[PDB]
């Protein structure tokens, strides 16, 4: 092993020379220098003033307009709902322990950070199983109104909890990452008293590949095979592939080290996919003004 | 109107055509077709089959093991008492009504499915309200003994039949809903004669925001401030998240319906949720067989 494992954290630094101190006790500042840690700060200041003002317009517009009732507009007022709880929910905590260089909260923080960036990336990722099968429906006709569109709401909740609640009450764990400013779910021990290795598994299974898999299928039904519906698919296709770009380098890190525990990397590795990632509290409702002309012109109307 | 409104029903389907039926009188295949129908009897038949044994075992474990008097122990044996009175004095109603079609016994049998399914979700909500009081007490020391569960438990039944109750006798009404399969509280038509909208305030204020308040307080005192009570606080969490899950889709769709009355919708609208929401009867037993190993200890040693 090439790092530090304590009770409740990994540290992906060796302690041959005794300087490794918990990321819950102390600033980590023997393994990156302050100037690092201020990085990361500067960064999630940015992240919560942007992403307060914009996932909150998209809400406020969204209930005020009435013919706001696609499907599109239903899942993406969820979306604006569950970047709010990113924002407010875990990357205050994100913050304060940059500013800090350690969980100065304790694992309460570390869950805090770990729960709702998990929680949020679910509800977009089985946001856009929905969308994909709206698509499907539509284009295809093998019909998708509102009452289709609530219920895919919820079942995005569901399948989203269902991924970042066990780790909050003992299967698996959330556990301090890269320079041990955020936290994530524990590829980097066995750790048997929370059964990770099967979590993981269940993860990547069913809160990854089977949501790629019906996305993918859907496509290949779309493209293998009226002006209003096609900006609708053509912001679907986007949006996909902006999830993507964000989340893949944090799946990939993390798929490498459950198969490379105790390897030797260091705090970087997995400290800029992780950051990375958090941009998922603020991309899609930019695509939303960028895509959708309806709602563009809802939102110029009542902020003007 | 949307809707055709009658003497004791709101039915969520235009009478323009002349073909709407009391759901009193005669079966309801004007607005669903025979299979819709037969989807929800099968589901309920499931709900009885499963319910009626995984509650009478936690029933009798418990009473059965002299070990398991702590509050959580005697809080899960009243669920346990309040979901059998959901299964025999409501569900087998909904199992009737939905094999054929309309309320067959009247307006007794529209009672007795409202009056079990909100008395059972209102023994529960209140039943969290005081295991939250109590993981507030033991965890924060601000001692909850025996004495303390056993008010408790007399406490929630008080609550859950001043919310139930009124409806019986004169104050709201219960009224079919969606397909007119199952009965709630009167959130459809003024019935001045019922006061049915000082009781709907009635309801959301005391018994569905007053204890969400106390329960978020509660949790609020222990994030911001062994083994043993960590396992009981972490079941305590999932019983939170599963009501919400459970519930908060009736409940929105009956304060949106109560704001929008005579708007246009159809009957499927409220009967996903009415349906969805009981399986309140089943799941918290399955929670607790999940979530605490005494218990489960116990049961195996009972059933083997
Ligand atoms: C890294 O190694 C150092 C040196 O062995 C550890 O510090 C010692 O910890 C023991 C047990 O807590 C104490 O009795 C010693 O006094 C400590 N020595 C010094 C110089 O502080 C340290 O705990 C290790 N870090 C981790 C995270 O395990
Ligand atoms: C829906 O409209 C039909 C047609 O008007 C109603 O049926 C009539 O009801 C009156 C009053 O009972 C009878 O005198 C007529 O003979 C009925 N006509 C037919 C063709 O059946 C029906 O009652 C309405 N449904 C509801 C629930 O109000
Ligand atoms: C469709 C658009 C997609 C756009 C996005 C494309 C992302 C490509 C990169 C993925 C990260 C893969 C991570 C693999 C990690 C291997 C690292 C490794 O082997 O490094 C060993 C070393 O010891 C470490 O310090
Ligand atoms: C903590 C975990 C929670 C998980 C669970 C989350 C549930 C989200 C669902 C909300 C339903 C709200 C209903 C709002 C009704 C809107 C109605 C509407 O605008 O359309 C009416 C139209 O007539 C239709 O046919
Ligand atoms: C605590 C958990 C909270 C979950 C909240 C979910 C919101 C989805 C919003 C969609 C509601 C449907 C539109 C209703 C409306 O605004 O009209
Ligand atoms: C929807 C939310 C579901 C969350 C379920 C978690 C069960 C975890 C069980 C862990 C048992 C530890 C012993
Ligand atoms: C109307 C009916 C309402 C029933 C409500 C009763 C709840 C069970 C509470 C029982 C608490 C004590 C149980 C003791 C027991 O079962 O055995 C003790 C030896
Ligand atoms: C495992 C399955 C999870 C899906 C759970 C989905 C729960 C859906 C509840 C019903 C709902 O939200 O329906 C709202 C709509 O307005 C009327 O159909
Ligand atoms: C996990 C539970 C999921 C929810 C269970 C709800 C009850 C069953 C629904 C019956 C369909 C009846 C209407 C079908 C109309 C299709 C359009
Ligand atoms: C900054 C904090 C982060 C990134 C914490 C946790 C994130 C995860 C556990 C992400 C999981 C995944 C998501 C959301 C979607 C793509 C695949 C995934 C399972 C790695
Ligand atoms: C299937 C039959 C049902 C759902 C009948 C009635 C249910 C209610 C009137 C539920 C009321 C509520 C509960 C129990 C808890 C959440 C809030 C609430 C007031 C909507
Ligand atoms: C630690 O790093 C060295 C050098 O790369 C490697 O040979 C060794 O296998 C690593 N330890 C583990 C447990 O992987
Ligand atoms: C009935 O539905 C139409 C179309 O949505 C709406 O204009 C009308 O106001 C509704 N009636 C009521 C009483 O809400
Ligand atoms: C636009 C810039 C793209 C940045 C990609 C971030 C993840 C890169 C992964 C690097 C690593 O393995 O540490």
């Amino acid at each position: 092993m090439n790092g530090t494992e304590g009770p409740n954290f990994y540290v992906p630094f060796s302690n041959k020379t005794g300087v490794v101190r918990s990321p819950f006790e102390a600033p980590q500042y023997y393994l990156a220098e302050p100037w690092q840690f201020s990085m990361l700060a500067a960064y999630m200041f940015l992240l919560i003033m942007l992403g307060f003002p914009i996932n909150f317009l998209t809400l406020y517009v969204t209930v005020q307009h009435k013919k706001l009732r696609t499907p599109l507009n239903y899942i993406l007022l969820n979306l604006a709902v569950a970047d709010l709880f990113m924002v407010f929910g875990g990357f205050t905590t994100t913050l304060y322990t940059s500013l800090h260089g350690y969980f100065v909260f304790g694992p309460t923080g570390c869950n805090l950070e770990g729960f709702f960036a998990t929680l949020g990336g679910e509800i977009a990722l089985w946001s856009l199983v929905v969308l994909a099968i709206e698509r499907y429906v539509v284009v295809c006709k093998p019909r998708f109104g509102e009452n289709h569109a609530i219920m895919g709401v919820a079942f995005t909740w569901v399948m989203a909890l269902a991924c970042a609640a066990p780790p909050l009450v003992g299967w698996s764990r959330y556990i301090p990452e890269g320079m041990q400013c955020s936290c994530g779910i524990d590829y980097y021990t066995p750790h048997e008293e929370t059964n990770n290795e099967s979590f993981v598994i269940y993860m990547f299974v069913v809160h990854f590949i089977i949501p790629l898999i019906v996305i993918f299928f859907c496509y290949g039904q779309l493209v293998f095979t009226q002006k209003a519906e096609k900006e609708v698919t053509r912001m679907v296709i986007i949006m996909v592939i902006a999830f993507l770009i964000c989340w893949l380098p944090y799946a990939g890190v993390a798929f490498y080290i459950f198969t490379h525990q105790g390897s030797d990397f260091g705090p970087i590795f997995m400290t800029i996919p992780a950051f990375f990632a958090k941009t998922s509290a603020v991309y899609n409702p930019v695509i939303y003004i960028m895509m959708n002309k309806q709602f563009r012109n809802c939102m110029v109307t009542t902020l003007c």
